[PDB]
């Protein structure tokens, strides 16, 4: 399904608004990132937010993070979601690849 | 699910009937290959057709294109699916796996 990452979320109103606290899988899909949490019931990794890459603003990152924008037609709203980890570098090399090869007509 | 490749439709009688064109996600689950077109709204992948694996009369790839042909008992009808792209292969090792696990059992 994508590679995943094991992620902290520092807060910004976008993640408070969502009820966002402490650690997550994020996982950078062909269309989309998604948040995962284990499900309470399940006990397995389950979405809990996605962001489908046509709709994001921008994203970064620096050897202490992973950051982007979601925009207004985003299910978490519009606003920053910036996650604390040491594997910025690795999330946004495979978002970028995602895109292009997506941009690409994807085939 | 699995793996998800990114194909385009190749003319072919059955893809006519099912209206499929353009790119698409082929996934290649446990137990079925999912066809999955982007949403309107959503901009999220989105399921189009399913083919069972139990329900498939063969499949193969190319350098150029990975296809298989669907029994009369796939929702979207019996007939050959075509799609053009260059991991055929990749896909195709990933159905025999999915495959091979299933009536591993």
């Amino acid at each position: 399904m994508g590679s995943q990452f094991w992620v902290t979320s520092q807060k910004t109103e976008a993640s408070e608004r969502c009820g966002l606290q402490g650690s997550y899988i994020l996982r950078v899909e062909a269309e989309k990132l998604t948040l995962l949490t284990l499900g309470a019931q399940s006990q397995i990794l389950e979405p809990l937010l996605f962001w489908p890459y046509t709709l994001l603003r921008r994203y970064g990152r620096d050897k202490v993070m992973f950051s982007f924008e979601a925009g207004r037609r985003c299910p978490s709203g519009p606003g920053t979601f910036t996650f604390q980890t040491s594997q910025g570098n690795d999330i946004f090399q495979a978002v970028e690849a995602a895109i292009q090869q997506q941009k690409a007509q994807g085939k």
